[PDB]
């Protein structure tokens, strides 16, 4: 049935797809001074569409910001926010990405669709890898 | 007529369905403290279509928040909060599910639609079923 | 002509009609305390089809509400509140409705759509009939 | 050419028209307490396609109020309020109705398109007639 | 090139024009009081199509004002408001109308499209021309 | 793969494209008075498509102001505002714009949009060219 199967994996086949490191939420922990630090499982590779966002720059106090965005197809369980629970992370570009919005569809069609924000540079490897 | 018959049962031939245990407000009363308890019915399955709802994270009290939104098409009537009764509850993958808003329907074709919130996880049997 | 005639006439031959018991305004007096009381005509039946409106529960005083609406399409001069004039009120469902839009067409075209909002339950009569 | 000739005088052809009574300012001057008393041209019968505007109910001062509103596709220069001027006036099913928004067109094609506003119960001739 | 040409001048070929008298910005100097006064260059004749934009009244001051507008395509560069130039000026149909946005369009295609506003009535020559 | 290789560069192969003199930002330092001045690269030509933007006039401070935005189409990788980088300039007609927001596509497909102000009137060449 068309709400069964998978859509994006079918959709996958004609359009082209990148690669993204992605990065599953583990356990999270509170570090001294009541900041509260976060770990991940293992990187691995997923197979990802990443459109665009239209980022548009503000100000605030004077200054001038701009909220980075990409909205990533991906036919993955991704979850962003949660009691108890902090946002995914994926990296892209030489770019970590950690998910705000979350489109689900996953338990009806096995994919889903996010919006992520740019968080900072990625850190380079010793042999030039640009993951963590 | 078009009006009559049931539309939704007939695009369920082609389109794929989902089981959610669904549960009907039955009456309700005030513990102590005049916090005020609902109880329901006996559960039964339920053959429904649950799209996503886009839920955006949002911030309160400098705290970060997420509603998670489902909309549930489902061929039966379908009772969110009203005067004098509290809310409708459905178990889908292991989490509840309280009707927000309501699309009606029912009484000119049988079917309807509602906006329903995530309550929190699902209470799990000695068995393993995701029930309460 | 087509905007003469009966639109909504023809489009009865096709769809499927919801039969309501309408009831229209006469005239409203002032009881003790300055508080309007309104009277009305003879309920008669009335052909009509009543759509759904996405109805969504609110907040207010730190309460939860929510207005229960119907858009209903009927062949007849159907007047909500006005100046010197108290709305029209109609029966469905063992449900008081009286109107709070008005879509007039009915000079034009001789029908009309109005939006409705539920008021309460009907008095049951002796026999089990939905009317007041 | 087509912005040129008159689109509304073709399409009357075809669709039905409502004929009402135009009346068109003349002059206005003062009366005593400084309020302002607006004067006429003779009444002459136009026919023009009244289209309805949803009027929706609202609340003012813990009153209930409801503007009431028409969409006149007419074959005519008609004006609202303007610098030195007051605007124009038409009656139809025995209402004064005022215009309040001016859609133009007419030094380009011929006609005009006014969202129009009901004043009041028109006054009644002798004879029955529905005209001041 | 389609972006290139002019696809206002081909435009023009089935849809009908009208005649404005426009007027360009020369340059501007201050008369007595700080009060800016803005002079222009010789009138000229300017083939355009001069639609209309929906204009509503509204209230300020307790008094009731309506803000008139036309939406005219020219094959034309046109320029309003401005770091140290003035906005633009063209008569037609006796009324005065100076430009309120800018389409641009016109080094990319040649033509362009401006919201203008009225200013007043126009000055009448001896010989009963509507030009200044 | 389509959101692989470059649409905009097929697109431009049918449509006519204008050639603007992009500069790409460099190094930013603080002068005196801690203001931070940009540098840049060198200027290099650049094949885009600059559509408008519909510019408005507003007022601000009792004063008249009109904010000139372009809409750049263009087979480049284009950055504005960031964190510790200035924006990127390209002029185009003699006059300098701005990068204002950036709707990316680059690393997707090669290309990008963006939204640039209008900053003033170019610097001359002694040969007259309108180029920095």
């Amino acid at each position: 049935m068309i709400p069964g199967a998978n859509l994006l994996r079918m959709a996958f086949g004609v359009i082209g797809t990148q690669i993204v490191k992605y990065r599953k939420f583990e356990q999270r922990v509170k570090n001294d001074q009541a900041q509260y630090v976060s770990m991940f499982e293992e990187p691995f590779d997923l197979a990802a569409s990443v459109q665009r966002v239209r980022r548009d720059q503000y100000v605030q106090f004077n200054l001038e910001f701009q909220r980075n965005y990409v909205m990533i197809f991906a036919n993955f369980e991704m979850v962003d926010l949660d009691r108890d629970v902090a946002g995914d992370q994926f990296l892209w570009t030489g770019r970590v990405f950690q998910l705000e919005s979350q489109g689900s569809w996953f338990y009806q069609d096995g994919w889903g669709v996010c919006l992520a924000v740019d968080i900072g540079a990625a850190k380079l490897t010793d042999d030039g890898k640009p993951t963590f």
